């Protein structure tokens, strides 16, 4: 395998971390290949759940707890900290909140969060590599509580970064917030990628095509499929009571991705950097609510 950039996997991985049996588990947690029978059944259906008041309470809760976990991770980002150390802290934080860390054994993913450095687009595997000054790193959190999944991510700066890194991360966060600003009943899911690509292109960046936003609730990934690029052919119209993610991945060079031999880590084919942000959204009569919002701070972590 020809690595596309400087980054390499740093093995061995610490042994798999267990989740106490007192924590409720999603179906895939105990499937040998990590398959979700509940997802595979609804595969091919493009209808979107209208959440009950009860489902909404369940999503507010898990999304609040997932934000608390991301904030734990954010406090650890500096040179010399390994991504495995971040994951271990995340895993304990989930357990402390009576939550299962959704990524763990999702299609056999080996860790409890995804940590994506520099040319990693998404799904990076926490490992023994110490973070270096100048790195950008995304931590992607998803929790499972009382039957509901809540999903968010942010990109962080590792010490001082270059102007390029600042512009990439800022634009990506802007792409996400412009998409969010367009969400309200009667907007087509396919329109969000028009707004995202328009802002990325204006700043000289490209938009990943291979990975999309998703419906989330009782399933980790379900309808709708939410592409981040322009002139996609997503099916569906937003209605009050729909929950889904927007999670744009923006690249310094081309949009093309490829996967490492580990089967998970997605990287730019050109080796240039990629950044990502994600929120879980509830569509309301007036617009949308950001379920994974910060409660105690106006801005994302990179802004400080
Ligand atoms: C075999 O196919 C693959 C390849 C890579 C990853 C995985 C599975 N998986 C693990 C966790 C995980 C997190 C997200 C997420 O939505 N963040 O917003 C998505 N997929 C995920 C499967
Ligand atoms: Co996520
Ligand atoms: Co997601
Ligand atoms: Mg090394
Ligand atoms: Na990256």
């Amino acid at each position: 395998y020809r690595y596309t950039g400087k980054l390499r996997p740093h093995y061995p991985l610490m042994p798999t971390r267990p989740v106490p049996s007192y924590i409720q588990r999603p179906d895939y947690a105990d499937h040998p290949l990590g398959m979700s029978e509940s997802e595979q059944a609804l595969k091919g259906t493009s209808q979107i759940k209208l959440l009950s008041s009860e489902d909404i309470e369940g999503m507010r809760l898990v999304c609040r707890l997932a934000r608390e976990v991301l904030d734990v991770a954010a406090g650890m980002i500096k040179p010399g900290v390994t991504t495995e150390e971040i994951d271990h802290a995340v895993h304990l934080a989930c357990i402390a909140r009576n939550c299962y860390p959704s990524p763990l054994n999702y299609y056999n993913f080996p860790k409890s969060c995804c940590t994506s450095v520099n040319e990693v687009i998404c799904h990076g595997i926490p490992d023994r590599r110490p973070l270096q000054e100048g790195d950008i790193v995304n931590v992607d959190i998803t929790l499972y509580r009382n039957g509901y999944h809540g999903d968010l991510n942010e990109t962080f700066f590792v010490g001082e970064v270059d102007d390029g890194a600042r512009k990439l991360v800022q634009t990506t966060y802007e792409c996400l917030m412009q998409a969010i600003d367009a969400v309200k009943p009667g907007v087509r899911y396919r329109e969000l990628g028009n707004i995202i690509q328009k802002h990325a292109q204006a700043n000289g960046f490209s938009v990943v095509r291979s990975y999309c936003g998703h419906g989330i609730h009782k399933l980790f990934h379900t309808a709708p499929n939410v592409p981040h690029y322009a002139k996609n052919k997503a099916v569906g119209v937003m209605k009050s009571g729909h929950v889904f993610t927007i999670e744009p991945m923006i690249c310094e060079g081309g949009w093309q991705d490829e996967t490492w031999p580990d089967g998970w880590t997605a990287v730019t084919r050109d080796g240039k950097r990629s950044a990502q942000f994600e929120h879980t959204l509830l569509v309301t009569d007036t617009g949308c609510e950001i379920l994974t919002r910060r409660l105690d701070s106006a801005r994302p972590h990179f802004m400080s």
